[PDB]
Parts: structure tokens; C-alpha cells; sequence
């Protein structure tokens, strides 16, 4: 095997899928191989794709997916919309571990947060980090409330032992203000913040996201993830 | 003593002030006693008072703080910003002890969600909590998230044998899409959810407000938590 990481975030449009892509990114630049799996799609009548920006941001390829639900809903709540089922928690485990390889970096992304529904019976993106070994990166907010998500979020990863493989602020304002900043600071008390990424990346075209993702991670803990 | 509640949520910003007044002003009509305690109180500054506002809504005229910070901020970037310290835990402890009363419900309006810090080192409403005996009232949103956020902080609150009185949708829209109705269920799913506050309900002058409570909780429910 390889280095499976879930990704996952202290609620829903904390910027997982763009951390997923800045990531990749610099683990691509590192000349690790990536692979980035999201299970399970929402929203998708109105386009919501997340695969797809990691394509465009981060040029991964290896971009795998088992189900998309047309609302912009919580999955199980899609799932009851449209008349069908989640997947199974089989279907996931084992689409991971057959992405997973030596040399690969595979990032698995959730929808929403920790604990919301992603297979039948009520299994959880924490579920499957257990079954598949993976340790948990925690994208958070820099705004008034991440402190509580965050400990919260820890608290399940640990519950679980599920390792924490550190904090990534999604989405970094500009200018940052007295709260977001005090925050970065508190958040990097409780774990090791690896990276903050400058609002409004997912903008960016793919040579200024390399960029930027070439210079939001620390380049020996990232070559040091496989 | 009488009973405890704290009064937590699943975030800042999620109702828990007017869910204190509510609850306090339906359990004042069932003729119980009610306290309410605020011991750490940030954005003073702006004129955020949580006391006066249960007292402006509810009536409630017995409000304890103790704490206040000027700036809305975590109370300890709050603290840290006033030049000031955060309380012990032993002081908050104290504060709420001496509201307690046979007879009385005494709700315990913590600082934004379950897990921030009150006082050094690292003490949260979760660990004042198991000190005073108290069980908790989880505020919840219909929005999208909250149903993750619910259940993280139950899990929280089970952590350490606190147990769930039951949830409250702080903030309920009129009409519910598609959305804040299904979260609706799956709430009622994981805990029991004790009521459903209408948005915007602190626009309501004494005599709507005291309705709107009443009518809000099972009035079983309200007279069950004191005996
Ligand atoms: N540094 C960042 C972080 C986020 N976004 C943007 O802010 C929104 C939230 O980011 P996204 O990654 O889509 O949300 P997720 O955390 O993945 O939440 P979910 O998958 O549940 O929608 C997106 O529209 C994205 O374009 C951005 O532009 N620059
Ligand atoms: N059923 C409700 C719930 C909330 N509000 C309003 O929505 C805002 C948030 O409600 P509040 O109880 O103050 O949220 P809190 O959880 O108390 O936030 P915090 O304690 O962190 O300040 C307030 O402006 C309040 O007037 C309302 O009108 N009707
Ligand atoms: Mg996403
Ligand atoms: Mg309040």
C-alpha cells in the first residue's frame, strides 16, 4: 500500500475540495502520484462536481466517484429525493483501497463534515478512514466559531483513533481582521497548521494554482507524506 | 438543589439566548422559578448583553453574570485583547451553585458552541457541566451542516456522561424548503427535539413572545423538569 489521507472539513464550503486540489498539487510537484476520490456527489443538477475542479485545478487524472444526486442536498437526504439508495460501504472501502498503490497519494474527499452520511447503513467518512487505515486532514474556517468545530472534529477523529494530520485554513481573507488572525493562532495550539489558502484560489488558472499550492504547503511534509 | 440546565448549541449565532427566554418564559407561566446565568459574556463593547436580553423577552428579572469582555471575540482572545484573564472554573461553578434552588430552573447560557474555552486551562461549559450536574440542551439550526454539527456535539456531550435533555431548533423559517424540513426529521431522529423557535421570534413584544413560548415546548415537558 501506499498513503491514503481523508479530507475532511469542520462543516460544508470550508474549501475541502480546493485544499483536496492545492494538495495535489504540491504533491504532484513533489513528483508523488495522486489519486482523489469523492464517493459520493451532491447538487449535481446544478453542476456541483468536485472531481471535476480538482481536474482543472490540480491536472489529477486519476479521479474516481460512485454516485451523484442531482439536489444540493446532505447525501442521504439526495439519496431520499431521488429514490435511491447510497452506496454501500463495501463500494467505497473498496474503490479506495484499490486506488491506493505505492509512490500515490490518495486523497478521499466527504461531503460536508466528519459524521454525515455517506453509505447505507449510517456509515460515515470516519467509518471509512477507519477501514482503510487513513489518517484525517481537518480543513477549517478562520472565522468566529472554528475553534469549537475544530475541537469537535479532533474529538471524533480521536474517539475513533483516527489519526490528525493537521489543520488547513480553506480559505485565508484578505485583509485577514482581528478575529480570523487570532484564530490562525489558537488553531495552531491545538495542531499543526499545514497550510492556509489565500481566498478565492479556486479562481485561479492552473499555473497560478500550482503556484500557490507549490508555496501554501511545507515542501518536506508533503514529500514526507509517502 | 433544583434543576440545572445548560443551555449550549451547535455554533455561535444559533439561538441559544432566545431559547433560555423562551424556555424560561413557558416555565414562569407553569408557575416554576427560573434563574438565568451568563457567567462569560464577550462583545460588551457592542452593546451584546445576553442577561438583558432574557430579561427583556422573558421577563426573567433573576440574571446572574460575571464575566465580560468588551470585544466579540472567543472569550479568551476576548480576555487576552482587554488585558484582562479568564475566570477559574471554580468561580463559575460557584456562580451557578448559588442560583440552585429546589423548585427553580436555572438555565446556563455558555459562550458559542459546547468546546470553547471558559476558563484556564482549556475548561469548557462541557466540564462545568459534569461539576454542577447538570444535563444539556443542544441548540441546533436547520441549516445545511447542522445535522453534523448535532451530532458531533452530542457525541461531545456523551463523552463525559452529560446528558442530552433534549435538541432546540433555534431558528425555524416559515415556510421550511426542502432542506430545513429534512433536517427536521433527522433531528428528531438523533435526540429528541424539544421545540422549534419561529425566525425572527425577538420581534415579539411580552404578550407574543410569552404565546409563542408557551406553545413552543411540550407542556409536559416543561413541567417534568421540576418537581
Ligand atoms: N482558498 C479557497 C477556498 C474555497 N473557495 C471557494 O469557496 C467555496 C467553498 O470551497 P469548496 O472546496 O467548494 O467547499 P467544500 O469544503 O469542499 O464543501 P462541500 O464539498 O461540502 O461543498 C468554493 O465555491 C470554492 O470555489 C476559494 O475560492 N478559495
Ligand atoms: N427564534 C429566534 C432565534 C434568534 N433570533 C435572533 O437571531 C440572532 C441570534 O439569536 P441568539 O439567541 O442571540 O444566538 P446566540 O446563540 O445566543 O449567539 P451567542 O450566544 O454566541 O451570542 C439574534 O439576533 C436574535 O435576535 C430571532 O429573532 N428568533
Ligand atoms: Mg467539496
Ligand atoms: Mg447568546
Amino acid at each position: 500500500g501506499g498513503t491514503i489521507l481523508v479530507v475532511t472539513g469542520t462543516g460544508t464550503g470550508v474549501g475541502k475540495t480546493v485544499v483536496c486540489a492545492a494538495l495535489a498539487s504540491a504533491a504532484r510537484q513533489a513528483g508523488i502520484d495522486v489519486a482523489v476520490c469523492k464517493p459520493v456527489q451532491t447538487g449535481t443538477a446544478r453542476g456541483d462536481d468536485d472531481l471535476a475542479e480538482v481536474g482543472r485545478l490540480a491536472g489529477v487524472t486519476q479521479l474516481a466517484g460512485l454516485a451523484r444526486y442531482p439536489q444540493p442536498m446532505a447525501p442521504a437526504a439526495a439519496a431520499e429525493h431521488a429514490g435511491m439508495a447510497l452506496p454501500a460501504r463495501d463500494q467505497i472501502v473498496r474503490l479506495i483501497a484499490d486506488l491506493d498503490r505505492p509512490g500515490r497519494l490518495t486523497l478521499v474527499e466527504g461531503a460536508g463534515g466528519l459524521l454525515v452520511e455517506l453509505a447505507e447503513p449510517g456509515v460515515t467518512l470516519r467509518d471509512v478512514a477507519v477501514d482503510v487505515a487513513a489518517a484525517a486532514l481537518v480543513v477549517v474556517t478562520a472565522d468566529l466559531g472554528t475553534l469549537n468545530h475544530t475541537k469537535l472534529t479532533l474529538e471524533a477523529l480521536a474517539a475513533q483513533q483516527v489519526s490528525c494530520a493537521g489543520l488547513v485554513i480553506g480559505s485565508w481573507p484578505d485583509p485577514p481582521g482581528l478575529v480570523a488572525a487570532s484564530n490562525r493562532s489558537a488553531l495552531a495550539r491545538i495542531a499543526m497548521v499545514r497550510a492556509a489558502l489565500p481566498a478565492g484560489a479556486a479562481s485561479l488558472d492552473a499555473g497560478d494554482f500550482a503556484a500557490m499550492s507549490a508555496a501554501a504547503f511545507d515542501r518536506n511534509w508533503v514529500a514526507g507524506l509517502v
